[PDB]
């Protein structure tokens, strides 16, 4: 296996996917790495099981549809998956803890949203179709967006929706479109 987070990519007290060679800290997997289970398969496997399972679930999907799916284990899993693929990106850690706003002309968010609060509400099965998570993620980047105006620092929002998105599309097999 790997000897570091496939996650954070740093080294610490790790656990091993039995299935493939991937290994991860406690809390950077999602969900948390469970407590017993041996053997243990990572998300990566989880997903690519339902995958082989199911080969037509590769077919392509119109985004509304995706969106009204009900959040059964199956689409639970494809939306942690999703969250932890936005985690991998470095760049991640400017939306991960909850933001504050304090800058001349510029107004904070109605509503905030941050990818330990989404974190959080996907672990405490608040969302109930697809379409909640999916709209705390882009809520992120859309706040972010906003509020830094003309900065350069707007583009770190347009670079991490452009992570989630990609992923998005692969995960839940958006059909493919110019
Ligand atoms: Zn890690
Ligand atoms: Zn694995
Ligand atoms: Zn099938």
């Amino acid at each position: 296996n790997s000897n570091i987070c496939e996650v954070c990519n740093k080294w610490g007290r790790l656990f091993c996917c039995d299935t493939c060679p991937r290994s991860f800290h406690e809390h950077c997997h999602i969900p948390s790495v469970e407590a017993n289970k041996n053997p243990w398969s990572c998300i990566f496997c989880r997903i690519k099981t339902i995958q082989e399972r199911c080969p037509e679930s590769q077919s392509g999907h119109q985004e509304s549809e995706v969106l009204m799916r009900q959040m059964l284990p199956e689409e639970q899993l494809k939306c942690e998956f999703l969250l932890l693929k936005v985690y991998c990106d470095s760049k991640s850690c400017f939306f991960a803890s909850e933001p504050y706003y304090n800058r001349e002309g510029s107004q904070g968010p109605q509503k905030p949203m941050w990818l330990n609060k989404v974190k959080t509400s996907l672990n405490e099965q608040m969302y109930t179709r697809v379409e909640g998570f999916v709209q705390d993620m882009r809520l992120i980047f859309h706040n972010h967006k906003e509020f830094y105006r003309e900065d350069k620092f707007t583009r770190l929002g347009i670079q991490v929706q452009d992570i989630f998105e990609k992923n998005f599309r692969n995960i839940f097999a958006i059909q493919e479109t110019s």
